[PDB]
RNA sequence: GUGCGCCCAGAUAGGGUGUUAAGUCAAGUAGUUUAAGGUACUACUCUGUAAGAUAACACAGAAAACAGCCAACCUAACCGAAAAGCGAAAGCUGAUACGGGAACAGAGCACGGUUGGAAAGCGAUGAGUUACCUAAAGACAAUCGGGUACGACUGAGUCGCAAUGUUAAUCAGAUAUAAGGUAUAAGUUGUGUUUACUGAACGCAAGUUUCUAAUUUCGGUUAUGUGUCGAUAGAGGAAAGUGUCUGAAACCUCUAGUACAAAGAAAGGUAAGUUAUGGUUGUGGACUUAUCUGUUAUCACCACAUUUGUACAAUCUGUAGGAGAACCUAUGGGAACGAAACGAAAGCGAUGCCGAGAAUCUGAAUUUACCAAGACUUAACACUAACUGGGGAUACCCUAAACAAGAAUGCCUAAAGGAGGAAAAAGGCUAUAGCACUAGAGCUUGAAAAUCUUGCAAGGGUACGGAGUACUCGUAGUAGUCUGAGAAGGGUAACGCCCUUUACAUGGCAAAGGGGUACAGUUAUUGUGUACUAAAAUUAAAAAUUGAUUAGGGAGGAAAACCUCAAACCAACAAUGGCAAUUUUAGACAAUAACAGAGCCGUAUACUCCGAGAGGGGUACGUACGGUUCCCGAAGAGGGUGGUGCAAACCAGUCACAGUAAUGUGAACAAGGCGGUACCUCCCUACUUCAC
RNA sequence: CACAUCCAUAAC
């Protein structure tokens, strides 16, 4: 009959398809049951789980009767999402807080899958330009579409919107929803999220190492307001350029003309009086690439956006890069009520650093002359060339986890780590080891990325200083201890393949900066592609340490996040070292006597 | 829970410190002198000066001692125990029998001792093999072509430092709070490091040790020898510097790592100051000063990087700033234009203390003018220790001493006879099957020697490691004037002080370790307080109503334009109306439970290291007594009266089955009993390693 | 463009 799955995979052809459809009775598909294991086939991936909304109710439970405790609750509006528990917390580096967001299990199975019915009508809407909180687009896609079409472009407009992401509209948000989806009861279950919600973000942008991940926190839904924009300017782009025929200029023309001239009279006689018109060809190309094959009053305009910020590269004057600058502020006043902050829109002229999702970004002009061989063009004229804030950002860095120490001639000698000694060996380098693969994958596209050959100087011999102390030892007889037989150092555990070692980082297999791993290695699992999963266990009806398949006992998950506080002395702790997952089921009569013994 | 470490007393059981006073000891050789002075002179002998080559005359030296270093041997204190006694074991005791044997700290408290002159460590090293790169880009062949101190792996064979220290000989004075040093607690949290608390016992003072910097290659290069694209050097390489055939007139190494001039100019080696430190206080490298007998003859020469200025180019040289780059000033390249790390901090002051040569000058100073102070030996006096002699109230282990206390065992012949007729278990007894018990099993046999349950005189062991303020016991004796005053003064200083007076045998700390009680402080529990004063930002203030608002209902299976379906209503800011622990205004406390050492300062006293000294670092906070905040130990192990289930199994009749009772019994996780394990606990314990 | 050593050893 196509289960939901099949249904919802047909709309995301269909937006496709018709260029605008009005996407009508889309409430019907939240109630079949079906899409709700997809959610939970989710809820598996995300780090903050133990933080909770108002009421107690732990984030588990998933059973197919409160299926239909939810589903029934869908039906007659009797479904009202909860109010806010404010458990501050604040920016780094600054004093100021916005509001922090968190549900009951309930919403998180709901929001889970209202997410996947809007992100089935627009996903193939959402533009290009846009690269944020999407599939396959992250960080490093923005980089690299400034490594390539922003290229060569005379200045910037490095944007700011002043705190645009608890200034959002909750009133014209949904009348931009109902051009769109035409349905009544979808928007009132949207609207019970707004209101009744909170406006639940974060801040800790080194989370992934200079990605507001944690630090915006929703779904789909700032991105859903801020398409008006990304429509707008790629609108704006056409209104601006003015394609001009001169690219090369004609002060190059009359030299770049008189070369096949007398190259063709090169070959034509080589001796003495070859060199001396060869002194008119060798002098004379010194000005050469002196003259530059670029014409600036062609104009073009580009866009890039993450999540809350945008950068304009825009071939032009500044005259023109205060008009730009001019029809933006015309429009996030009138159509989506928000401060561009004249203060922080930085025009900053290109060949001075921007600065873009942690990255400093520029044009170079610095006009040096390699070869590419036997054919030689200019390599580095006009080439975006990405860059580590080194003085703002990794400056930060090692002094805010107290790695290293100024000395008297400015020079950072680095030293342990104080609260570090309580670890063993390998807990101490996974420590470290996790901390350095870090930046560097997220720096991996810099082209100065040779230069945090400092950085990891310091890392790599302030990790030996805390296993120095620990041991009560030095700098020196902990490499000796941790000898190999090639010179190197590492750690070893006896585990069940005959010794390992733990090695540190490095540059070449953290540098590079096409290819990159796409999911951060946080211990990844596997895909379960052999039905270990959390919904063919539900079928199960199972009891591992229950032994009576009863159906008047509630089957659920016992899914708590990590296993690596479980001690094994207690009755439940000795089921999950076996299978070796994160999760097993949870049963009515078991949870309340065995877990919860003492309390 | 750091080897010792209590408290009073004594001073060779072993020792230490100080004082005088005798005796002896050794200064290259002689001389003079006194004297058995010692370095002063005189004369010779040997050595030392390569500070960057050798010789000739002047400056320094020449012993013995103790104190230390290093190495190899032999042996006191310490070990599972020999061994050995001991209610037999609970624990105690090891002249010497092996094991270490300088031990782990000498820092309060001995390892000693002979013999020799030298090891860790740290920089400059072969072997012993790399694995690699090889001046030709590569292909060709250890072509020792031709490196192997390129670093490996190797674990120590060569050179340097480590490898010394102390001991009187011109006297007094002069810029004596002189420069210049040193103490002036510790900690908590103010994190904008803004002038703040605590018996801080100092005062002022918010921005300071600190970097952003080198010009006739001092680039896009670390916080290093290096290694690579430019301007800028192409003649070897395109008949191998050993060879072969090449890529290209392209290919490597330096010079073009400076345009003048000044000087020093490699190595060792002296003494200062650094870095080395780190987390506080003393031994190797490497920087930086300065210093290494004057004059003659061969000997006396080519550097080279800076000390020095420019000298011009120069990148693109903070930059505040207006400025598509090869665009515009200006103190010009520390020149606040900016940046990063760092609290009653950096600095400056104020007080009491230290202040060598005897600064350099001034009078030195008179038979070289004066010197008696090293080390041992003996005596006398003074002192002194955590050493030595004395001195001992709670919890744990033990249980012999029938020492005090409850356990004595069968039936039938027929109670008469007794079981002394018979049997024979039972308390018993040996091994150890075995799963505790049954002791098997002949057996004293028919309560003693083994039922538990306690204990003085008992026998042991541990606690003498500071946290808050009041009481038991050995004693106010073990101390005759308490080092905490007796007792009063006496300021001080925070005190207890030490100073002045003064009491006479209860006059004196109230000798020791550990208990006990009353109220405190922190932590983990457990229950509740919740008006001693009520009302509020207003959290319970989407309520209701709302506002006359608003577009919007309810239970399910199709793609989107739309298949179907059974056939008068929730939600849209809030607003408005009582309270709860309290920020808005006040005459969260109960209840139980346990309990640790970071110091620091004052006087006395014991030691050591760095310093000329003042002082600083340590020794359990050194210890004691006075003062003070900070602060409120972890983990395993056994043990359990007190906890409980399970496979086996205990035993006659709790069970059959008869029997002279016991006896063969097939059947008790029907455990009548209860171990054997598993579990959660709950409790005790420096038992064991940690932590200071 | 740059791979990375020496950071000593020893008073509580």
């Amino acid at each position: 009959m196509k289960p939901t799955m099949a249904i919802l995979e047909r709309i995301s052809k269909n937006s496709q398809e018709n260029i605008d459809e009005v996407f009508t009775r889309l409430y019907r598909y939240l109630l079949r049951p079906d899409i709700y294991y997809v959610a939970y086939q989710n809820l598996y991936s995300n780090k903050g789980a133990s933080t909770k909304g108002i009421l107690d109710d732990t984030a588990d439970g998933f059973s197919e009767e409160k299926i239909k405790k939810i589903i029934q609750s869908l039906k007659d509006g009797t479904y009202y999402p909860q109010p806010v528990r404010r458990m501050y917390i604040a920016k780094k580096n600054s004093k100021k807080m916005r509001p922090l967001g968190i549900p009951t299990f309930t919403d998180k199975l709901i929001q889970e899958a209202v997410r996947i019915i809007l992100e089935s009508i627009y996903e193939p809407v959402f533009e290009d330009v846009s690269h944020g909180f999407r599939p396959q687009r992250s960080c490093h896609t923005a980089l690299k579409t400034i490594k390539r079409e922003f290229g060569g472009a005379r200045w910037f407009v490095e944007g700011d919107i002043k705190g645009c992401f608890d200034n959002i509209d909750h009133v014209t948000l949904i009348g931009l929803i109902n051009l769109k989806i035409k349905d009544m009861k979808m928007s009132q279950l949207i609207y019970k999220f707004l209101k009744a919600g909170y406006l639940e973000n974060w801040q800790y942008h080194k989370t992934y190492s200079g990605t507001p991940q944690g630090g915006i926190l929703s779904p789909l839904l700032a991105n859903i307001y801020l398409h008006e924009l990304d429509k707008f300017v790629l609108q704006l782009k056409m209104k601006f350029d003015r394609e001009s025929p001169e690219r090369i200029t004609p002060e190059y023309r009359e030299l770049h003309n008189e070369i096949k001239r007398i190259s063709h009279r090169l070959k034509k006689l080589e001796g003495e009086e070859k060199a001396k018109v060869l002194l008119e060809y060798q002098e004379k190309r010194k000005r050469l690439p002196t003259l530059p094959c670029t014409s600036q009053t062609n104009k073009v305009l580009k866009y890039v956006r993450y999540a809350d910020d945008f950068i304009i590269s825009v071939k032009g004057s500044k005259e023109d890069c205060q008009w730009i600058k001019e029809q933006l502020k015309l429009f996030i006043h009138n159509k989506l009520k928000m401060e561009l902050s004249e203060e922080k829109t930085l025009i900053t002229h290109s060949s001075q650093p921007a600065r873009f999702l942690g990255y400093d970004i520029r044009v170079r002009r610095s006009g040096t002359i390699k070869r590419s061989g036997k054919v030689k063009k200019r390599t580095l004229n006009g080439s975006v060339e990405l860059l580590i804030p080194l003085q703002d950002k990794i400056r930060q860095f090692i002094f805010d986890k107290k790695i290293a120490i100024q000395k008297k001639d400015s020079s950072w000698f680095p030293v342990h780590r104080k609260y570090l000694i309580r670890s063993t060996d390998l807990e101490i380098i996974t420590i470290y080891n996790s901390e350095l693969r870090g930046i560097c994958n997220y720096y991996g596209l810099a082209s100065n990325f040779n230069q945090l050959n400092y950085f990891a100087y310091l890392m790599e011999y302030s990790c030996l200083k805390t296993i120095a102390s620990k041991h009560k030892g030095t700098l020196s007889k902990t490499i000796s201890m941790f000898k190999d037989g090639s010179g190197s150092w590492g750690i070893p555990y006896e585990i069940k393949q005959g010794k390992q070692r733990r090695y540190f980082a490095n540059f070449s297999e953290c540098k590079s900066p096409y290819q990159f791993t796409d999911e951060i290695s946080q211990a990844p699992v596997l895909y379960g592609y052999a039905r270990n999963t959390l919904e063919n266990r539900l079928k199960a009806k199972c009891c591992e340490l229950c032994g009576t398949s009863d159906e008047n006992t509630s089957y659920e998950i016992h899914h708590v996040n990590k296993v690596k506080n479980l001690k094994g002395k207690e009755k439940w702790e000795m089921a999950m070292i076996a299978k070796q997952r994160k999760t097993l089921v949870v049963c009515f009569h078991c949870h309340r006597h065995v877990i919860h013994k003492h309390k």
